[PDB]
């Protein structure tokens, strides 16, 4: 219980940490219903409104005003914005012509430069191109300090999960916050957008920057607001705590706006009406820009301006309804709208029944705008599958449309894919310890958290960024990042075994009379990846690849290959068709079986150097090794032969020659992280080969193309793919027909980060290269999105 009739006298904002029973007078009190009863009179001043004018210049302080415009406001810290300017003859800020901040210029008193993240909510990147003419104070941070054309959100492409992401560094799946609404079958409770229950903190996991901080001794000023605090309070209070003692100033501050989402979806992004909640918000950077000028911090501070996604067109003409597709939706509880989430509406309902809603909602209508999938089938980009708060299924929908249960106010939403480009958001970073005028590529809102981190000089928790990727952002307090020490050192077998030694069930229709030579220095173009687990394994050579096979998984971790531009793609003669070769180099007994295929009447097999691209007909016999071999189902292998047959040799054409390197994934637990041994579920038939749930494939070329992949000199341009092994191509509803039909449609889906697959399996790549580890670190985090 809260005793109310307390006072907020010299209370006003306070950091404070204080509960039960005193009453509070921080930002969160209204929010706790624990506020002093005179919080509102003396905390919420509104009198006079938020500006300075001609009139009040000089006037006598009366505490009764909002802000002031007296002689002595300024040591006191509680002027107007533009008190100086309106009073003192200064220039408002977006008026003074941009300078380097070569170094901070900071009060005394200030032993580092604060940080202030100023937030926006439903800011879509492409807003930015309104420019001056709308958003001038923004447009000055953005031209002058460092910029992204824009910063990808996490999926789903909403407030809570986006903004916690923000403050954690951690995808949903692994922060909790999964959702605006979740149900959490364990505390069999709802958290909802509306109400208490957000509050309790058994929801939030991992560790916002705030507590990050205070646990390294940094203060932090409250970063949440009650609703009902005005923004241009918010910037008042930040300013304030800006001119506080020494032994009480914060270093790091945020302020938050729930502009300019509420307006795009009333308008939607194109609407005329946005114009007004831009120039709004410009507004607000203005005061706080201003605001720092007047207390000579202008040159100080950090500021980072940041969104949480962006917005796309969707209204109530474009929805879908499940009714449309299953017989009883008042049995089911979607979670609705932009994405969909389903579970029964009686938690643990025996009777619901999945395979026969799936069954139900896949490739049902021709232009069916939402595709089902089990989360553990989703694109492993999203990394939206390891929480108990997560529906088995799941339902991704068409940018522009909705999904409903069964059957206008609104022209905009949010929350698709992350890919979208409608759901890009904005970051600016302006201070001292940012560049100076310098564009940057665009990158994962992830990555923020470990910067914030080294602009507070704070060590990071375990996070998801990749420490390092973005220290071309910075121009000092950089981390230095260190290469991850290689675990497992590999074995270079020679001939070992007679072809004699070998019961595998193998044929091949194949003068009696493979070392390392050049293949290296030809194929393994950016040193071998290192293997960061315990396990054995071999590096195996040939003509036209190389490869690191596993003896324990009985299959390559990788295989490297280069495609010059000019290669020759040739056919599979008939004879060679069902060939599988014994190789000399690998036991018998770390070897697969062709009989466990023969015997497998639903899983076939392929090979990860295709013999589709060997460089003559004899190197093709290589490539029919038992140790190039993997199981896949023949739905898979549909994908799979129109990758290595014609993809690989296109983009070696377009890029002028590619580096491949493929592999197998085990990610049973969908953790998105490599299986143990233990953690694997299936085998080929009768055997100890065990089935990868995916393929992966990183393609590299040379940043300038007009070099070959093979002799390049600089930046790399990579893309890569994690695809999903499945028994069937019912994900692609036009698999009926020829691949050139649906196979790089199906592929742009699961595009994926050479961090991605390192996390998949263990290995860490691009160990030797003429590239800074910086840079490579921020190649590794690329995803290409195809949009
Ligand atoms: C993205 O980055 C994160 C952070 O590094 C990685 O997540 C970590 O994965 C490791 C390895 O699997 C886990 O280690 C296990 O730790 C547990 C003990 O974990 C408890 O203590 C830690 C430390 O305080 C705490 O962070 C954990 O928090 C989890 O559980 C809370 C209560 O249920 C929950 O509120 C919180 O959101 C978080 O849940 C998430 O993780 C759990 C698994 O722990 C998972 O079931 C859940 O669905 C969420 O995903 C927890 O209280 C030991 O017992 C084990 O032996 C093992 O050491 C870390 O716990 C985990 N950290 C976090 C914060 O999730 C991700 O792998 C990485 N993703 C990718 C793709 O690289
Ligand atoms: O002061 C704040 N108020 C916050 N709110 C309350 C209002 N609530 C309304 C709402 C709900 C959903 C959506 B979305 O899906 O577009 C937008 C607004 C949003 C979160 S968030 C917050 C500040 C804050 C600033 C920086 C960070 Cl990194 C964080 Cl985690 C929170
Ligand atoms: C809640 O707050 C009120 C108001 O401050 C408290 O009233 C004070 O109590 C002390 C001790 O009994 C009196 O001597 C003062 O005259 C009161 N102060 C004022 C300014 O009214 C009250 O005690 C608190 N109630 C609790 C803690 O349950
Ligand atoms: C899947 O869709 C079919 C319709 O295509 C549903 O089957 C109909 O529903 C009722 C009850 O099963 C039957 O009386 C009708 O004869 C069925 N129509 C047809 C054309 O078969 C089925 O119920 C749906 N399944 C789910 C889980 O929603
Ligand atoms: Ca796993
Ligand atoms: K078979
Ligand atoms: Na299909
Ligand atoms: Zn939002
Ligand atoms: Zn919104």
């Amino acid at each position: 219980w809260t005793n109310t009739s307390g006072s907020c006298k010299g209370r006003c904002f306070e950091l404070q940490e204080v509960g039960p029973p005193d009453c509070r007078c921080d930002n969160l009190c209204k929010s706790y219903s624990s506020c002093c009863h005179d919080f509102d009179e003396l905390c919420l001043k509104t009198a006079r409104g938020w500006e300075c004018t001609k009139d009040r210049c000089g006037e006598v302080r009366n505490e009764e005003n909002a802000c002031h415009c007296s002689e002595d406001c300024l040591s006191r810290g509680d002027c107007c914005t533009n008190y100086q300017v309106v009073c003192k003859g200064e220039s408002h800020w977006v008026d003074d012509d941009c300078e380097e901040i070569r170094v901070p210029e900071c009060p005394a008193g200030f032993v580092r430069p604060p940080l202030i993240i100023f937030s926006v909510d439903g800011f879509r990147a492409s807003y930015m191109k309104k420019g001056s003419k709308v958003m001038p104070n923004i447009e000055k941070l953005r031209s002058c300090g460092t910029h992204a054309p824009y910063m990808r959100p996490v999926y789903p492409t909403k407030t809570f999960p986006n903004l916690y992401t923000l403050a954690t560094g951690l995808y949903p799946e692994s922060h909790g916050i999964v959702g605006n609404s979740m149900y959490d079958p364990v505390f069999d409770a709802t958290f909802h957008l509306r109400g208490r229950e957000k509050f309790n903190h058994r929801w939030w996991g991992g560790q916002p920057l705030w507590i990050t901080a205070t646990k390294q001794g940094v203060r932090a000023g409250t970063f949440f607001w009650s609703v009902s605090i005005p923004h241009e309070r918010r910037i008042l209070t930040i300013l304030q705590w800006l001119s506080l003692p020494d032994n009480e100033r914060p270093s790091v501050y945020a302020f938050y706006s729930e502009q300019p989402d509420f307006s795009g979806h009333k308008y939607g992004p194109f609407g005329p009406e946005m114009t007004n909640p831009l120039r709004e918000i410009d507004k607000t950077v203005g005061q706080l820009m201003d605001g720092l000028k007047q207390l000579k911090l202008h040159r100080c501070v950090n500021v980072i301006f940041v969104g949480d996604h962006g917005m796309e067109d969707v209204t109530c003409d474009r929805t879908e309804f499940l009714s449309n597709y299953l017989t009883n939706v008042d049995d089911i509880t979607l979670v609705p709208g932009t994405l969909g989430r389903i579970r029964p509406k009686i938690p643990n309902n025996l009777k619901y029944d999945p395979k026969a809603i799936i069954a139900n909602l896949t490739c049902k209508k021709p232009d069916q705008h939402f595709k089902p999938y089990m989360k553990q089938h989703l694109p492993k980009r999203l990394h939206y599958a390891n929480n108990r708060r997560i529906e088995d299924l799941h339902l991704l929908v068409e940018r522009r449309w909705h999904v409903a249960r069964k059957p206008c106010f609104f022209q905009g939403d949010h929350g698709f894919d992350n890919k979208v480009n409608s759901m890009q958001t904005v970051f600016v970073g302006y201070g001292p310890t940012f560049k100076y005028r310098t564009k940057v590529p665009p990158f994962e809102n992830i990555e923020l958290y470990n910067v914030m981190c080294d602009l507070l000089g704070l060590k990071p928790a375990p996070n998801n960024g990749t420490h390092g990727s973005l220290n071309h952002l910075l121009r000092t307090n950089t981390f230095r990042p260190t290469l991850p020490e290689e675990v497992s050192r590999p074995n270079y077998p020679g001939i070992m075994y007679l072809q004699s030694d070998f019961d595998l069930g193998c044929t091949c229709d194949d003068l009696e009379e493979h070392t390392k030579g050049s293949t290296e220095e030809r194929h393994l173009l950016y040193g071998r990846p290192a293997v960061l687990y315990r396990t054995s394994y071999d590096i195996l050579y040939h003509t036209d690849f190389e490869s690191g096979y596993s003896e324990i998984f009985l299959m390559p971790l990788w295989t490297s290959y280069t495609i010059s531009k000019q290669a020759e793609v040739s056919s599979i003669p008939e004879h060679l068709t069902n060939c599988v070769r014994p190789d000399v180099r690998v036991s018998p007994g770390f070897s697969q079986n062709c009989l466990a295929y023969k015997n497998d009447k639903q899983m076939s097999y392929g090979f990860l150097f295709p013999p589709y691209l060997s460089s003559s007909p004899e190197a093709k016999y290589d490539a029919f090794l038992v140790t190039n071999m993997v199981p896949m189902y023949p739905a898979f292998k549909r994908v799979w032969t129109y990758f290595q047959r014609v993809l690989v040799k296109k983009y070696a054409s377009e890029r002028n020659g590619v580096n491949v390197i493929s592999g197998p994934i085990f990610d049973y637990n969908y953790n998105g992280l490599r299986d143990i041994e233990d953690e694997i579920k299936q085998y080929v038939e009768g055997s100890s080969i065990p089935v990868p749930t995916h393929y992966y494939s990183i393609i590299t070329s040379c940043l300038d193309f007009t070099q070959p992949a093979d002799k390049c000199d600089g930046p790399l341009s990579v893309s890569s793919f994690i695809l999903p092994h499945r028994p069937d191509n019912d994900e692609s509803c036009n698999s009926s027909e020829d691949e050139s039909k649906w196979v790089e449609e199906l592929m742009k889906m699961h595009t994926a980060r050479v961090r991605d697959i390192e996390h998949l399996t263990g290995l860490d790549f691009y160990r030797k290269t003429s590239r800074s580890y910086s840079e490579i670190l921020t190649l590794k985090t690329y995803l290409h999105t195809y949009e």
